[PDB]
DNA sequence: AGCGTGGGCGT
DNA sequence: TACGCCCACGC
């Protein structure tokens, strides 16, 4: 409920609860990409986004569709959420 | 459909 | 701070 870390970049009103969350957000302004994929050498701003990117090189799809006669696999949870909502 | 990526909130 | 997971938007 309290977010004292405010971004003072031009025309930005973002506020955050912790210093790292501010630093993470500020990477969208600066374009800094500290993390690099060891397979394709592409650089990314965040490590968690790098992790899911690597699954494009391995084909790993940990999230499976729970419909018995389907069972499509997906790399990220949000891909499975959209798929499950589609079966409706 | 597949995925970059910005944000919420956690350990 | 490191590290991560989920959710959602926009290609
Ligand atoms: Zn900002
Ligand atoms: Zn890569
Ligand atoms: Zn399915």
């Amino acid at each position: 409920s309290e977010k004292p870390y405010q971004c003072d970049f031009k025309d930005c009103e973002r506020r955050f609860s912790r210093s790292d969350h501010l630093k993470r957000h500020q990477r969208r302004h600066t374009g800094v990409k500290p993390f690099q994929c060891k397979t394709c050498q592409r650089k990314f701003s965040r490590s968690d986004h790098l992790k899911t990117h690597t699954r494009t090189h391995t084909g790993e799809k940990p999230f499976s569709c729970r419909w018995p006669s389907c069972q499509k696999k997906f790399a990220r949870s949000d891909e499975l959420v959209r798929h499950h909502n589609m079966h409706q």
